[PDB]
RNA sequence: GAUGCAGUGUACCCGCGGCUAGACGGAAAGACCCCGUGAACCUUUACUGCAGCUUGACACUGAACUUU
């Protein structure tokens, strides 16, 4: 899948990068625990548009 | 393989008790044998399929460190 990271990971990257994964790791590790969304561009817009400076703001 | 054909012999008409030599006696469209481009079931290194079992590729299926 291609997805948007929501925080930092080693070898992906950190922070709202976009990076295409392997279907079994977004949709049974990632998505489900919140660590990043399906990079459609409803998600993308609202991913960018507000919410980003918060998820920003959390450091850890 | 004749009661019924030919020749011939014998023989008045009709029961009853017995008998089983013949009526190729009755019974069952021969089961033995052969035939039909018939049937069924069984066998196998007959033919051709399938179930079952098994092999690999793709999908469900992800992450991080090493080696040739």
């Amino acid at each position: 899948m291609d997805v948007i990271l929501l925080q930092r990971i080693k070898n992906l990257g950190k922070l709202g990068d976009k990076v295409s994964v392997k279907a079994g790791y977004g949709r049974n590790f990632l998505i489900p625990q919140g660590k990043a969304v399906a990079a459609t561009e409803a998600n993308t817009a609202a991913f960018e548009a507000r919410r980003a400076e918060l998820e920003k703001q959390e450091a850890e």
